[PDB]
C-alpha cells in the first residue's frame, strides 16, 4: 500500500467533485438506479482508466469479475477517504478511495489504471 502523490490526490479530488456534480444535475428517475450512477462514472473516467463506486452496504458498481478479488484485498486495506493510498495488482493499480454525495447516499470511488 502506498501514498499518493499530490498530483494523484488532486485528480481524485477533481474527479470526485464531478461526479458529485454529475449526479447532483442527474434525476434520480431511472428504473435501474445503478446505471445513473455508471453514466457518472463512466463520463469521468480519466483516459485508459475507470472508475468504480462502492455502496455503504459493500455493493461494487463498475467493476468486472475478474476484478473481484483484487477489489476486495485493495479495500480490505484500505482507509478513510482521510487517507487514500494506491496499490499495484500486476498489469492493473488500484487508487483510492476518494468520497462521493448523492442526496443522503455516499458512496467510495476507486481509479483503476494500467499500473506504472
Amino acid at each position: 500500500m502506498t501514498e499518493l502523490l499530490d498530483s494523484e490526490q488532486r485528480q481524485g479530488l477533481m474527479i470526485e467533485q464531478h461526479v458529485e456534480a454529475e449526479l447532483a444535475n442527474d434525476p434520480p428517475n431511472d428504473l435501474m438506479w445503478w446505471r445513473r450512477l455508471f453514466r457518472a462514472i463512466d463520463k469521468w473516467a480519466p483516459p485508459g482508466q475507470r472508475l468504480l463506486l462502492v455502496t455503504t452496504e459493500g455493493r461494487v458498481i463498475g467493476a468486472e469479475r475478474s476484478e473481484m478479488q483484487i477489489i476486495r484485498n485493495f479495500i480490505g486495506q484500505a482507509d478513510n477517504a482521510d487517507h487514500p493510498q494506491k496499490k499495484k495488482y500486476g498489469r492493473v493499480e488500484l487508487v483510492g478511495p476518494f468520497s462521493v454525495r448523492d442526496g443522503e447516499d455516499n458512496y467510495q470511488l476507486y481509479l483503476i489504471r494500467p499500473a506504472s
